[PDB]
C-alpha cells in the first residue's frame, strides 16, 4: 500500500505483523501515560515561522559528535529487528549509509558489532552501551567497536531494571535480560567506562539537569535526553519538555540529542529550536522494517528528511544554524 | 435542505461534492493540528458583553484600505472555485457586489482577471499575488489588476513552496504549482514589488511580529494574519491567538486584516475587538458555490452578516467603531 | 419511572416531550459553547469542607430582598411552562408555595399574573418583566404586579433581540416576541422603570462589573448573573466564572443571585461560597412539570433542597451565614 | 484469569460480582467528580527520576505511628468485605499478616474486632472508628481494640452523614448507618476521644490545612489525607493535589498518610515524594478479595509492592528515606 508518513508505517506493521511482536515494539510502561505524552508534547510547542528569507537551497546537513551527517535525525538503538525483517540491523545499516546519516547500534543487536560494520563499512555507526554485571563482555564490547571503526558509545544510564510493559506480561527473554543487565550502575561505573575508552561518550537516558550537569562533570562528550521510548518509568515528562532544562543545565559543554515521540518534520524542527543537536527515532526504522527491510527504513527515513526539509523551508530556515529559539514557544 | 449556519453548507458540500474535491477544500497540513486550532481558539476567547446601550439600530459598515464595505466580512482567495460550481468566481464576484464587500481573487483562479471585473464591474475587487520566478507574468498581472479597477494587492508571503496535504497526495496540479512559485522570495523582492505599483499592499501569511514590523518598514499598507487556513506549516498557532501581538507591533501604522477559521458572527466580532480591521473567510465561499453557485455565495455571507449583526446588538455595539477590547477575555 | 437527580428528570423528559418541545428547552445559542461550559464550570471550582463544626440541625432558610425563603433556591422565569404540562405555571407556583421558596413569573407567562397570585396566593413571587417596545402594555404588566402582592421585578435586560438557537430554526412564535421586545432600551429606560415602581428591582443578565455598578448607581436592588440559560450571546463565560468579579464590583450594595447550570447542590454551595444571596433554576423546573406537573416541580425542588442540604452538612456549614469564600477554590 | 495489575482485578471483580455489589464498591458521590480526579490527579505529578544511583538492593520498609512495616502500602477500611468473599476480613489480615503491612479495620466489620485478631495474631492491626451517637458503644470498640493488641485509632471525620452514591440508590442498611453515626461530631467529641485512650489516634477525612493544624493542637499523633474513596461531597480535590497543604500545615508535627486514588506503585512513590510516609487502599483490596479472598488480597499487596519496588529502582531510590520533593513536579 500507498505510505505517506510515519504513521502510515506503523498501520502497516499492525496489520502484517504477529499482534505479540507489534505489542512488543508499540508498547509502552504501565499506563502508557509518558508514551501518549512523547507525541502530545511536541503537539504544544507552536511554531512561530519567519517569512521572505530565502529558503530556495535547504542544507539539511549538520554534525553529531565531529562527524558530518546528511540531516539531523538519526537511527535510534532498538533491540530484536530481526523479528521485524529477516535482513535486522544489516538492512537498517544499508539505509543509514545511503541516507548519509548515522545508527546507534544495540547491544543486544542480533548481527554483531562486525557484521553491522561489514553490510555498512562507509556509514556512520555507533554503539549503544548496557554495563552488564559481566565487566568483561563490557570491556568486550567496547574494543570490538573501536577496532570496527565505531565513532562513539551511547551509555544507557535508565535501565537498572526492564520497565514493566503490561501487553509483554500478557503475551524467556525479558528474565536473560534482567539477569544480564546490572542494577548496581553508579557514577563510579561511567567512571570506569571513561577510562576504558577514548571514544566520545553520551549518556542515554538523562532526564534531569542536575544529571545532565554530573555526566558533563564526569568527562562524557554529550547527553542524549530519552525516556527510553516511554518504555522505563511511567509518569516522567515527554523528552520535548524536559529538552529546554537539559540544555540550559549545560552551558553549552557538549551536545544535546533527544528520543522520543519523533514522527515528522516538524517535530525535529522544534527539537533543533530548543537547543537539540540532533534526534534519534527508535520506532519509525522498526515500523520501515516490517514494510520492507532496508528500503522500507530508507523510505522512513526520506519522509522524516523531506518532511523536516519542508518545514525548515515554510519556517524560513536555510540550513540549522540559522533555526532558534525564537521559532518556539510552549 | 435547509442550511442555516456555515458547518450546515460544509455538511451539504461532503454529500455532492466527489470525495477528492471535498478533501481538497477541507484539508489541513499533516496531522491537521492548526487546522482544528484556527476553530478551537475562537472557542477560548469569550465575550463580556455590555447591556442596555441603545442597539436598534446596528450599523455593520466599514472600510478595507480606503474603501467602503457593507460588513467586516469580506471573501478571501481560493483556487479552484470551478471545481465546487461551473460559475466559479464569476458566481462569487457577483455575490460580493450584491452583499457591497470585497473579492480577494486568487492569482491562480479560472476565470482571468478580466472576467472578474465585466462580471463584478461595481463589486470591491483586489488581487492575491504570488511572486511567480517568472517576473515577467507576475509584473503583467499587476498591471492587468490596475487596468480593471482592482484596488489592491494581496502578496502571498507563507508559500514559498506548497505544504503537505496528507489528503491530496493520497488522492499534476501540485508539481506544476511547485514548478511556477518561487522559493527565494525574500524582503528585497517585496522592495520590488512595493516599487512595481502604487497600489496598497498587503502582506497576506504574517504570524510574527517582527515581520510585521519590516513589512511596515518597507512601505507595505496591511498585514493579513494568516496561516493559509492550516495548510502550509502545521503547528503555527490560530490566526485568532496571534493577532493580538501582530496589532501590538504593528502600533497602529497599518490596518491588519485575519483569516483562518472564521464560520460565526462572533469569530467576527472577537477579531475585531482584538483589533483587526476586517476578517476574510475562505472555505465558506467554496461551501457556498457547491450548494448553489452565486446564490450560495450569497447565502453564505448573509449568513455571517446577519450572525455578526446579532452577536454586535447582543453584546451593546451599534457599530464597529464601539468594538473594543475590553468585549474579550482569554 | 425513579427519578434521583435533576439530570434523571431532563432524561425522563426527552422520552415524553415531542422532540420540537424538547429542543426548545435544552437548546443553547450558536455551538452552544456557553451552554456546555454553565455546567462545566462549577466542576472546576474545588470544595475544601471543613470537618467537626457539628451539623445535626441545618437551616436552609435565607432571604431574598427582605422575604424569607426556605432555601436559597429559587424557580426563575421561563416562558411557554403549559407545553410541558396543561397547569403550566399554576402548578409550579403551587410547588413554590409548599417549600417555601419564590417564583419569578416570566412576562410571556401563558396563566396572567392575577391568575397564578390566585393560585399561590401565600407564595413569594416576582415578576420577570421585558421593557416592550408598548410602554403601556409594561407599565401595566408592573402596576399588575404591585396590586397582586408581587414583591419585587427582574428586568430582564440581556434580550434586546432573542438569542439563535439552531435547533428553533431547523423545528412564527419567534417573530411575534421579536415584534414586541424593544431593542433601543437603554439607561434610561431603566431610570423611567425605577421611578414607575417603589418595588425592588433586579437587574436580570448582568455578565460585566462596570455594568453591575452602573444598575447600583440607578437605584437598582439586586444583579442576577445571567446568560439567559446561555440561550442569548454564545461565547459568554459561565455565570459562576463571572459571579466574584460582579460581587467584587458592587461593594456589598445591592444582593447579587445567579442562574445558568443549577444542577445540584454542590452548584448552590459554590455560588453562595462565591458571594451569591441565591440562585434560580430554569431548565429543571421545566423537566419537573414534564414529569408530573406541580408533583414534579416539586419532586425537583425537594431534590436541590436535599443535595444542598448534605452538601452544607459535609463542608461544616450548619446555615447559609457560615457559607464562606474559603470553601471554594478554581 | 490473568491479572497483573490492579486495573485487571476491577475488571474481573465486576465479571463476577452481582451488579448492585460492584455498584456500591466502585461508586463515588453523585456525578463521581472527584472519583475521576482521584485517578487523574496522579497522572498530572511528573516523576524526575536520578540515574546511576545504585539500586541493587532496594528496601521497602518503613514505620507507621511507630510500628515497622515491610512497605508503605497498608490496608483501608472497607465496610462489607463479606459481601466480597466469605472470609472477609479474615481474609485480609491473613494477607497483611503474610505481607508485613498493616490492616485498618472498619468499625462497621462483620468479623468482630477479637475474630480478626484470632485471624492475624501477628499482623499490625488498626481499628477504624466512628463517634457512634451511643457513646457506649464508641468507648466498648476502643477499649476492645486496645485489649486484643490493636495499634491506633482512625477517627473518621468526613462522615457526619452518608455521601450520595447514586447507583446505590437506583439499586435498608443505609438508613441502619445514618441512625447509627452522629452528625453533631465536633472538636469536642475529638478531646473526648484524646482523653478515652493512649493509643495513637489519626484523623481519616481531613482536607484543609487548618483543620490539620487543628487535629495537631488536640494532641492527635496523625492526619489520613481522604476524601473518603470520592464517596461523601463530591467537587473535593483529589488527596494527592491537597497533601502537599497538608504536609505543610503540620510542620512536621505528626505523620501524614493518603488514601483515594492509589492504583499503580508510582502513585505511592508520588505521594511518598509529596511527604505522606504511607498510603492506603481500599478498593484494590475489595477487588483481591473478589478474585480470590486471602490469595486474591495477597496478590493486589504483592502487585502494588512489586510495582513500587521498580518504580523507586527506575527513580534512584534505595530505600524509602531518600524519596524527595526533587522527584515530583505538577
Ligand atoms: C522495541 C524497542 C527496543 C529498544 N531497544 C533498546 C536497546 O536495546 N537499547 C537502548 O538503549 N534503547 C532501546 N530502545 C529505546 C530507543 O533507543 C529510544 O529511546 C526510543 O525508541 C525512542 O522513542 P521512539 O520509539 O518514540 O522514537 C528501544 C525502544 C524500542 C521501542
Ligand atoms: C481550497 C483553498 C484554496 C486556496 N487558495 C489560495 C490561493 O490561491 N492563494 C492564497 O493566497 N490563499 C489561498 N488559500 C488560503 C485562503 O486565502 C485563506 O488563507 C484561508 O482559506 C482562510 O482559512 P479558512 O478557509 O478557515 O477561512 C486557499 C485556501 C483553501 C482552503
Ligand atoms: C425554555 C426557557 C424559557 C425562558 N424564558 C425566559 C423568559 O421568558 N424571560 C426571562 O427573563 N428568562 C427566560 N429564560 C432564562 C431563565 O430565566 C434563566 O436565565 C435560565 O433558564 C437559567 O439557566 P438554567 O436553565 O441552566 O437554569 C428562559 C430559559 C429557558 C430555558
Ligand atoms: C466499599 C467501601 C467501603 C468503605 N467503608 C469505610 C468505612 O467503613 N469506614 C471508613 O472510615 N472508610 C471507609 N471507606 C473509605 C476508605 O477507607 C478509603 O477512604 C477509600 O476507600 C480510599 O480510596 P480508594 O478506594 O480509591 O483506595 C470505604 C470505601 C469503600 C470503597
Ligand atoms: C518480541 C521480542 C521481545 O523482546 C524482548 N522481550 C522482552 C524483554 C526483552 C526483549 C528484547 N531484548 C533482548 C532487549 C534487550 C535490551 C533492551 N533495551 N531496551 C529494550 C526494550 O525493549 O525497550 C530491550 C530489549
Ligand atoms: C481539486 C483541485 C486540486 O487543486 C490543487 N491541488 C494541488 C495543488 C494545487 C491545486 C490548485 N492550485 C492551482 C493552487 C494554486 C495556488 C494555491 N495557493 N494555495 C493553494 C491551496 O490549495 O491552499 C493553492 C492551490
Ligand atoms: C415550543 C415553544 C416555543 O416558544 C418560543 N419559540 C421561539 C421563540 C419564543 C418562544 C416562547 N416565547 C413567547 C418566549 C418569550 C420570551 C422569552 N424570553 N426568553 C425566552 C427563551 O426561550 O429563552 C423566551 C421565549
Ligand atoms: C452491598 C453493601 C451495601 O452496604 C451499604 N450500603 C449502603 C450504606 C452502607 C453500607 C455498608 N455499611 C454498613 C457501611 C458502614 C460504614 C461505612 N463507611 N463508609 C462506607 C462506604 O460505603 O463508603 C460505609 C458503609
Amino acid at each position: 500500500p500507498r505510505l505517506i508518513c510515519i504513521n502510515d508505517y506503523e498501520q502497516h506493521a499492525k496489520s502484517v505483523l504477529p499482534k505479540s511482536i507489534y505489542d512488543y515494539y508499540r508498547s509502552g510502561a504501565n499506563d502508557e501515560e509518558t508514551l501518549a505524552d512523547n507525541i502530545a508534547a511536541f503537539s504544544r510547542w507552536k511554531l512561530y515561522p519567519r517569512m521572505l528569507r530565502n529558503v530556495a537551497e535547504t542544507d539539511l546537513s549538520t554534525s553529531v559528535l565531529g562527524q558530518r551527517v546528511s540531516m539531523p535525525i538519526c537511527v535510534g538503538a532498538t533491540a530484536m529487528q530481526r523479528m521485524a525483517h529477516v535482513d535486522g540491523e544489516l538492512a537498517t545499516v544499508r539505509a543509514c549509509q545511503s541516507l548519509g546519516t548515522g545508527m546507534m547500534l544495540s547491544s543486544w543487536a542480533t548481527s554483531s558489532i562486525e557484521e553491522v560494520a561489514e553490510a555498512g563499512p562507509e556509514a556512520l555507526r555507533w554503539l549503544q552501551l548496557y554495563i552488564y554485571k559481566d565487566r568483561e563482555v563490557t570491556k568486550k564490547l567496547v574494543r570490538q567497536a573501536e577496532k570496527m571503526g565505531y565513532k562513539a558509545i551511547f551509555v544507557t544510564v535508565d535501565t537498572p531494571y526492564l520497565g514493566n510493559r503490561l501487553d509483554d506480561v500478557r503475551n524467556g527473554l525479558a528474565a536473560y535480560v534482567a539477569k544480564a543487565i546490572d542494577p548496581s550502575i553508579s557514577w563510579e561505573d561511567i567512571k570506569w567506562l571513561r577510562r576504558l575508552t577514548s571514544l566520545p561518550i553520551v549518556a542515554k537516558g538523562i532526564l534531569r539537569g542536575d544529571d545532565a550537569r554530573e555526566a558533563v562533570k564526569h568527562g562524557l562528550n554529550g547527553i542524549l535526553v530519552s525516556n527510553h521510548g516511554a518504555r522505563q518509568l511511567d509518569g516522567v515528562p515527554a523528552t520535548i519538555d524536559v529538552l529546554p532544562e537539559i540544555v540550559e543545565a549545560v552551558e553549552g559543554k557538549v551536545e544535546v540529542f533527544l528520543d522520543g515521540g519523533v514522527r515528522k518534520g516538524t517535530d525535529v524542527l522544534k527539537a533543533l529550536a530548543l537547543g537539540a543537536k540532533a534526534v534519534f527515532v527508535g520506532r519509525p526504522i522498526v515500523w520501515g522494517l516490517a514494510f520492507q527491510g532496508e528500503k522500507g527504513v530508507q523510505d522512513v527515513l526520506e519522509i522524516l528528511k523531506e518532511e523536516f526539509r519542508l518545514a525548515m523551508a515554510l519556517s524560513g530556515c536555510q540550513n540549522v544554524k540559522v533555526i532558534d529559539k525564537t521559532l518556539v514557544r510552549k
